[PDB]
């Protein structure tokens, strides 16, 4: 029975990983659940999995759950604050920690797990996008095992040889016969759209997606391919890949989740349904397998699988992400931050769809790059890029 | 560097194997080459790879090869005969044996390599199709390492977990998270041909294929999908898979070479160009990799990838192979033997394309022999199946 702490349990990934536990009760034991304010969900999960501890980052939210679970006859101890969240990730008896908390938060909670040398089911982008170098140095030193939950990175992991999986980010690709990592993406809803028309696309149009049913922020990132840009930054740190060892491909049907090109010409790939329980269950059971409740892929009910090379004129955000990587963590962190601001501004109809790539670029052009030396430095670059971006949005919505 | 013995060196697989070592001279050393009658090719291979021994099946070929090499100043020791071929497969110093001798001829040499506990680069169908249980038991005994060279079996191997790769054939699939083995095939040239027209298809039409570079016999097997039927039989033995754990899928483009379905829903697959150097190099380097000379698969220059379920009314040989497996090695051995006869008959225009499956079935219905218990027993079933097949062909042509 693997002991696990779930960081961000009430979210989509959180509830999904919990469903995998349901399907395999004798395989996993929930030791701790961590969340933000969604007391309701927390209550249900605690009542179902009898966690030893439960924490909410919000003091108030924590008080309600504190008593709500008291009366419910629950014997789970309720705590609160980041400090507590971080302790849950470092519990002596916990084997794995699902790091599903997003944004700047979750950075310290995930780092806490890495420093405790635990197995980390990496389900957040912030870690590698903003602290790529710092986190990979920490995992190497603390000997923690990273197991990527993100569909693409997970497909890549499953398609890699054992020696790289066990020394992720440290092992050399070439020495292990890998020539490159093939990062795949759908290309979004504007894959065919004339370039001239991108500037007038609306939020509803941008958030139009077939495959995965993600939120609006991620749907837009998929339309600009900033999402793939961020996964590119992540992949290089995670798999120890140079620019020439990375290949980005458009695969509209999203059946293949990503692949790995080898020395003898072999290309290994992972295919599946657009259901996160698969990659989640894979990381949870690794190196073994477990039922995830996901229905088997029916090859007789598929659209023809196609591929294409992305055009940077169409996806400038993709190229921006690639360039930001060469500039360091300050750059990628700033790009990520600006993008959060611009996508939100676009969604609020304050700027055009094409203003996202334009403002993201402009923010990076004005930032004073100073490579962070710890997460606190990273957080400062984030806050600073976030402010620079808000002003560009206001400057654009006002007069400029 | 690894020392190898190449069984069937002058053939297609053998030449592809030698190209792989040619690309990695410091990784492999050719210690012994074995062939049949192509003295010409054997001489050039001996001259380039400096093997310790060179073995020809035919004694006359051996003698001719011997005079060729001396005239060229080569000191390669020349031998001849089956026993000699077996000795090459068991040399104490050799690490790997590329089992590429086709047909009944490859049986003893391959078994000799297995008995010697060598790492076997299995590139012949005769072995598992006719001596499935016998050979798989032989492997567990000597604890020899099997590495499938067949494109599909190789693709499946690469998409399997390590505990199965080692312990190939005896490890449990469910235990290791495997739901099923997805065996893919192109469906051949008559994939969309009206069923009514199949009876009139010509050897030339049947042998068309933008696919791989195969002989006419294998070409025909791809149009009847008897090839896939044979791979179904092998895969069952090789991966310790039951009927429910096997899925056969038509994939016209042949970019995906086969796949493996897992419990969490993941499906792992191997893709690549239609070049045997890739899987051969995979087996030779396992668990590492080496350049094979195969160009990288360009995803931007591909036809859309499609899949379909095999229609048995169109591919009766495929259903026939599946049913024969249930019966035993006598049935699979007989089916394989009969098919060689009927396909040759079709190529010589003695029978029609659709008669291949009809006569294959007829032979299995007439025989009903007993479960063989050694190589001589299967060789006997093969012999009998062939004569029954020849009589079927003859009474049909008259
Ligand atoms: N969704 C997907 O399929 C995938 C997502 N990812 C990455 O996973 C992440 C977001 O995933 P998604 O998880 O599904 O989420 P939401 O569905 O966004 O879940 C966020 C969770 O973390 C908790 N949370 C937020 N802030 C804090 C904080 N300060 N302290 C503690 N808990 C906090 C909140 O719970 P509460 O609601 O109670 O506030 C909530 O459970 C990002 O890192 C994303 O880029 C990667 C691959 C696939
Ligand atoms: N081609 C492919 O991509 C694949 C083929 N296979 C399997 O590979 C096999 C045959 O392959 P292919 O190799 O290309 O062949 P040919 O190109 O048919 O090679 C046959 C070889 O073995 C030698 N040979 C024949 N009879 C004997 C004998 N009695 N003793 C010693 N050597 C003998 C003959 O050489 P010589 O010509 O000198 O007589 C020749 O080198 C079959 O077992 C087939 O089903 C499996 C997967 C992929
Ligand atoms: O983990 C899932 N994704 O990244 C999918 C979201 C957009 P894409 O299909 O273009 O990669
Ligand atoms: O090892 C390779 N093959 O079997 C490919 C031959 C073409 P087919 O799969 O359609 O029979
Ligand atoms: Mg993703
Ligand atoms: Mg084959």
């Amino acid at each position: 029975g693997k002991q696990l702490t779930i960081l961000g349990s009430t979210g989509s990934i959180g509830c999904s990983t919990l469903d995998v536990v349901r399907h395999n009760p004798e395989h996993f034991r929930v030791v701790a659940l961590v969340a933000g304010k969604n007391v309701t969900r927390m209550v249900e999960q605690c009542l179902e999995f009898s966690p030893r501890y439960a924490v909410m980052d919000d003091e108030a939210s924590a008080k309600l759950l504190k008593t709500m679970l008291q009366q419910q006859g629950s014997r789970t101890e309720v705590l609160s604050g980041q400090q507590a969240a971080c302790d849950m990730a470092a519990l002596e008896d916990v084997d794995q920690v699902m790091a599903a908390i997003v944004g700047a938060a979750g950075l310290l909670p995930t780092l806490a797990a890495i420093r405790a040398g635990k197995t980390i089911l990496l389900a957040n982008k912030e870690s590698l996008v903003t602290c790529g170098r710092l986190f990979m140095d920490a995992v190497k030193q603390s000997k923690a095992q990273l197991l990527p939950v993100d569909s693409e990175h997970n497909a890549i992991f499953q398609s890699l040889p054992q020696p790289i999986q066990h020394n992720l980010g440290y092992a050399d690709l070439e020495q292990n016969g890998v020539v490159s990592i093939l990062l795949t993406g759908s290309g979004g809803p504007f894959r065919e759209t004339p370039l001239r028309d991108l500037a007038t696309m609306t939020p509803d149009q941008a958030c139009r997606h077939p495959n995965w049913s993600m939120g609006r922020k991620i749907s837009v990132d998929s339309a600009t391919m900033m999402n793939k840009g961020l996964e590119y930054i992540e992949a290089r740190w995670l798999f120890n890949a140079s620019a020439s060892q990375m290949e980005v491909l458009i695969h509209p049907q999203s059946v293949i989740h990503s692949m790995v090109r080898y020395q003898d010409g072999s290309v290994l790939a992972q295919l599946g349904e657009p259901d996160m329980r698969t990659p989640i269950a894979h990381t949870m059971a690794w190196p073994n397998r477990v039922n995830s409740g996901v229905k088997p892929l029916d090859f007789c009910k598929l659209s023809a699988l196609t591929f294409a090379a992305p055009d940077y004129d169409r996806y400038p955000c993709l190229k921006l992400a690639m360039e930001a990587f060469e500039q360091g963590q300050a750059a990628t962190t700033a790009l990520n931050a600006a993008n959060e601001i611009t996508v939100a501004a676009f969604l609020a109809q304050q700027i055009r769809f094409t203003d996202i790539a334009a403002l993201n670029l402009s923010v990076l052009e004005k930032m004073d790059m100073r490579e962070p030396q710890c997460v606190d430095d990273v957080l400062s670059v984030d806050a600073n890029a976030r402010e620079v971006a808000r002003k560009e949005v206001m400057r654009l919505a006002s007069s400029a």
